[PDB]
DNA sequence: CAACGCATGAGCTAGATCCG
């Protein structure tokens, strides 16, 4: 058989050896195998337990802080291949800080598919250089075996194997003193092999029983199917974990196995391209029954589940299970007390909830002030009914003020009743604002909401405040409305205003939309006969001002005439930014750089526009080599009606210089004066990059030492060349070079000025 | 002028039209005067009228949201002198959130002695840039004309002339029908008429006749019987920095209004008494008082309002209250702190009291001297007490220090959710308002719900500080129900401060104790040598009644200990000379308490011999006490030295120091020391053989690569010799095997690697053949 | 039976009575 054993999940073992008993019959371990932090263990209990039927390892194997093992070949005698499906700490196999391991004993590995091996801090291992990872590890450039007992060649390293010649030495590669590393002829690289050199079936690996058979070798390459395995099995089975393919009847249960959210370590397995993949990627969503992923036309939502038909959310950690739940087949109850940073975390965990199919409870809810975080909720149909024929229930909402906006949202509901009691901040005209949208005036039913239980800490049960005038600026809005007077005008103490993203309210934001209304406050006459008012929920949106500068522009060159730019959008667009405007201008050369002798200490160191739209980069072309460019950035939001925008963002650029443009052109002319001073003339390269600053002349007699001369820019300018003093008669090999602002060019021919001896 | 009308006490204008014609018969105002919340009356109802019947007010002025006023000459068209002994906002004038006005009426007001000017938060207000603040009082830098809508000079302001004397802003003016009297800013506050100069000379505000000190309505020095002498001669006494009045006139000034009362004190016949001096109504002079003394404090009209955070009304020392008090302070988000800013010094309140927006305080302990309420003045609704918006108050006063009794006034317990009803019933009995059958309106549907006043403390049963963590355990706490225990919520945070708050603290929750076991907490990794403030609170189940049985352990400051120091940061050993090297570093990243010294070792590293023979042919220690530098000497040219460096914090009971750091650096080389020395002796022969004998360089200079022997001839090619170590050692220099005729010269320069030496003198030898 | 050894000390493996 190929794999006659049993499947085996990945586990973790720590502080004991009791949970290793569950490997009695399982052969292939998907996931990884980590055994760590085991201390009070004798070395003697390791010589009686064995696992002869373990072969396949998918992700990685990790041994860490083991006490008592001297040779792990007694524990893992028959594993051959490590798939390395998941790299662990950028490794596929790590043996670390082992205290007793005399020898490794891993004599059956043939091919590490992906990853590398790491052995560290093991002062007890030998034969570590007799492994020949190159024949097993397809990637040796990541091997890391340092600080072991073989740091010094002191542990023997004797063994009875061809003694391969992969390096320049006849290194003999053995695993232990009784086994060598098996190397057969390489006519097939990883196609399986026998002890007689007969290559087995092409699509399998490692040890083998009969050659050229895909049914009786050991480990194969791509997949596996019932004693056979082909590179791509037919699609009555869908590929699974890139090593198998199985009928959809198998893993469709696994989708239903943890559809009850008992463990978040699983995935809602989906079918996509004959891969029972955990999630079909972004731009794809799930249908109900077919388990195939829909192309997700436009933005689409994602799903999880609720808890036992009734899930209670106390804080964000309770709502963490409801992360990304779109449809909920049950009831829901929310009890939020408070915490830290309650601004947008509640809208992040459940800002994509689509539907709830039971009854909603807002009992004991105080930290909220509004239920606007069900932005995507559309319907509460409620198949199950709360006792008392209820489907909406709310008590003890001391600060709850706004249920939902019926201008920007449409609620619907079908059956059940409502309950609004002891919600003082919650008004009465607002709970009269849902029955037109929720439609409970239809299928007309007698709901039970008390007239007195709401309107406390406000006064709105009677009238509806009316605005009179609104006027919006870039940062402020005035709010003058119609004056409301109770029948006893002395009873009105004042007004209170709520706003969230006459009176002068000053703290606004450009291009931001707010919700505003006005609430009255009156006292109570000695009959329990209150008055009051609430204006309707009115949206106010600000206007557009000029944005800010484009943040942190950067500009790197990739050629002799190319600058590419990268910046950031301005912090406040203050409206839809249509485009950008970019100006670049040349900075020729710093003229004060002309007057320094550089061979003394070292180195001292309108306009065109481009309109880039809906982008954050720009490739500038047609530029001079090695010339500093100054770049101005405009982020302009509105263009057609007399465009306006921000202050320019300033950034500098330099083009990469050309290398050939610095060589001295032509032979360097020599002039011989009778007084042993010579005139060496050359012409400066016609297109310097920045500046040609120094000249390196090197006159040398063949067979004698060389003495360098620095020809300064001033000396070349004032004298046109170099007057080379102190020159004995005879022929000289003279090398001439011009040092520029970029680097060296090339030496000229050896300038031969010769006089016959 | 000349005070032609009668003197009147304070007044206030509210909510009506008929009462806007009263100051036409009052000339001197002694008391407060305010106009605010003008909502019942519409713009058209107001009337415009000018009357020269007002010359002085002795207290502050305030405007706040007046709807429908079109000119300020309607009530104050002759007001000349304003100064107050009782301040409000600390300013003599307060213009706040007023709207629907486009012109003023104070074209004569130019005397300001007491208080400053605050022009802030004024919407739709004009004529605030056609006023020379350097003319009305001291120049603009002492006045807060900010937060307004005339800081940018809004509205079109028309000043007559563009009569108006020589000066949005077109001229200084206050009304379309009246002009600001403008004169050089040198007068500053001396005031002036329309003459382009100080009114008379040293006047203050305005003068009836220019060039006469007698007719100064007020002057910068004290006025006495037609003069403005610098100080008041006896028996006259100083009177508000502008008058001299004798003791009889000092008494007669206030006896006439029988208002404000003036007493002789510090030669200042001013309306004041020193601290804790009550009143004796025989001459209304200051008389000594003991204990809680309300002394001088204006409570006329039997009521007083507080809508400011700072004012000179409840800080003078007026403990006993004979009037009413209403709190309407604008701005902020905690009236509990706003209330404390006004009544911090007063601990006994005999008048009207109420609290709103209780926060940052759970119990009241600032009213421990209140033990009697008079109620002689009737309170609004006969209620001397209101309770409302008490969402943070958990406990009331004790009944061994407060001992309040109410002789007139009624109770109001509404919207007190956090306070439990146990304290509420104690109020009714101690105050005895329910015991006087006086009607108390009590709302226990909104009170005694969501309440918690059980604040039992827990004590840390057993604690352990360690160098980086601290174990803490507290006694097993069981509320009245064993099931009613949701564990504990220990709050801790690093707090080397001895004044730290928990309202701004990492929280750990602890399982309920075994039903035992001591519930405790061990921190999981902390900075060594750090102080931590730790406390527990018991988390318990709350019933539908919301009755709290939890406990709250107190804050404990327990400090983790120190550990080994961190390495001396940035350890650099660089050469400063050929024979000395220096080591430099920085104090440890984690000093772990006081540093006692820096443990630093060093030693010499030599050069191996095979470097020389290559041709190309205990340990010394230092102790650095709280210093980041090390200098060592006695070193050799071009020699490497490794220097161990550590940092220590404690060395008396144990050697606890940072782990070692090593820097290996070499002293600078001596290039000149490679120069050839020693007698260059020649053995010249006639068979083209010359024996060369030059000596080794003066200094070893590290490895010596070779010896450069360059024997040359003038007219022939130059020949170089690479004298190896073996060659030099065996030949005592060099020998010339085969030569050419002529006087040869050889320059010798030994080649080492310590820099490069210099070519010695060319030693001539005449080769012959 | 009252620091250390049979880890390290906040870099996918626990979190300092975390283990005895």
């Amino acid at each position: 058989h190929l794999y006659p054993g049993e499947v085996c999940p990945g586990m973790d073992i720590r502080n004991n050896l009791t949970r290793l008993h569950e490997l009695e019959n399982c052969s292939v371990i998907e996931g990884h195998l980590q055994i760590l932090l085991m201390f009070k263990t004798r070395p003697e209990d390791f010589r009686d337990l064995s696992f002869p039927k373990l072969i396949m390892i998918t992700d990685y194997l990790l041994l860490f802080r083991v006490y008592g093992l001297e040779s792990l070949k007694d524990l893992f005698p028959n594993l051959t291949v490590i798939r390395g499906s998941r790299l662990f700490f950028n490794y596929a196999l790590v043996i670390f800080e082992m205290v007793h391991l005399k020898e490794l004993g891993l004599y059956n590995l043939m091919n590490i598919t992906r990853g590398s091996v790491r052995i560290e801090k093991n002062n007890e291992l030998c034969y570590l250089a007799t492994i020949d990872w190159s024949r097993i590890l397809d990637s040796v450039e990541d091997n890391h075996i340092v600080l072991n007992k073989d740091d010094n060649e002191e542990c023997g390293d004797i063994c009875p194997c061809p003694a391969t010649v992969i390096n320049g030495q006849f290194v003999e590669r053995c695993w232990t003193h009784s086994h060598c590393q098996k190397v057969c002829p390489t006519i097939c690289k990883s196609h399986g092999c026998t002890a007689e050199g007969l290559c087995c079936h092409s699509e399998c690996l490692g040890n083998c029983s009969q050659p050229d058979d895909p049914t009786k070798c050991v480990a194969c390459r791509n997949f596996y199917l019932d004693g056979r395995c082909v590179e791509t099995c037919p699609p009555p089975y869908y590929h699974f974990q890139d090593w198998r393919c199985v009928n959809f009847s198998f893993c469709q249960d696994l989708h239903h196995k943890c559809k009850n959210s008992r463990r978040q370590g699983c995935h809602q397995y989906v079918i996509h391209n004959n891969k029972c993949i955990p999630e079909c990627p972004s731009g794809y969503t799930m249908n109900s029954s077919n388990l195939l992923c829909t192309p997700c036309l436009g933005p689409c939502p994602k799903v999880c589940h609720l808890l036992e038909g009734e899930k209670t959310i106390d804080s964000v950690t309770s709502a963490q299970e409801l992360r990304g739940c779109t449809v909920i087949n049950g009831s829901l109850i929310i009890n939020i007390r408070g915490g830290n940073n309650l601004a947008a975390e509640l809208e992040a965990n459940l800002g994509l909830i689509e539907e709830i199919s039971g009854y909603l409870k807002i009992r004991r809810s105080y930290a909220l002030v509004s239920l606007s975080f069900f932005r995507k909720l559309r319907l509460i149909r409620g198949e199950t009914l709360e006792i008392g024929n209820y489907s909406f229930y709310a008590l003890d909402n001391q600060n709850l003020r706004q249920l939902w906006d019926w201008s920007k949202h449409n609620l619907t509901t079908t059956q059940g009743k409502l309950f609004f009691h002891y919600n003082p901040k919650l008004c009465l005209s607002e709970i009269h604002k849902m029955e037109e949208v929720s439609g409970t005036k239809g299928r007309q039913e007698r709901n039970d909401i008390a007239l007195k239980t709401n309107g406390d800490k406000a006064s709105c049960e009677n009238e509806l405040l009316k605005f009179s005038y609104i006027r919006t600026s870039f940062d402020k809005i005035l709010l003058r409305w119609e004056p409301y007077w109770p029948p006893d005008f002395r009873d009105l103490l004042g007004f209170m205003l709520f706003y969230k993203e006459g009176w002068l309210m000053r703290g606004l934001k450009p291009w931001t939309q707010y919700a505003i209304f006005v609430k009255t406050l009156v006292t109570f006459s000695d009959e329990r006969r209150t008055y009051g008012a609430k204006s309707d929920i009115i949206y106010v949106q600000t206007d557009a001002t000029n944005p800010s500068v484009p943040l942190d522009p950067i500009s790197v060159s990739n050629s002799s005439s190319q600058i590419i730019l990268k910046w950031k959008p301005p912090s406040d667009p203050n409206g839809n930014i249509t485009h950008y405007l970019v100006f670049w201008e040349r900075q020729a050369e710093d003229s004060e750089l002309f007057e320094l002798d550089y061979c003394l200490k070292g180195l001292k160191l309108h306009r065109p526009f481009e309109k880039v739209v809906n982008k954050e980069s720009l490739v500038i072309s047609g530029l001079r080599h090695f010339t500093g460019y100054r770049i101005e950035l405009q982020a302009c939001n509105q263009d057609t009606p007399e465009e306006r925008c921000s202050v320019a963002a300033y950034v500098s650029a330099r083009t990469m210089p050309e290398a050939k443009a610095d060589d001295i052109v032509g032979p360097v002319t020599h002039e011989i004066f009778e007084n042993n001073v010579v005139h060496l003339m050359w012409q400066e390269p016609k297109e310097p990059n920045g500046l040609i600053v120094l000249y390196e002349v090197s006159y040398r007699r063949y067979g004698d030492e060389e003495l360098h001369l620095c020809v300064s820019r001033k000396h070349f300018a004032l004298e046109r060349g170099c007057r080379l003093r102190g020159l004995s008669p005879g022929n000289y090999s003279v090398r001439i070079r011009a040092t520029s602002l970029a680097g060296n060019g090339s030496w000229t021919e050896p300038t031969y000025f010769y006089v016959t001896d």
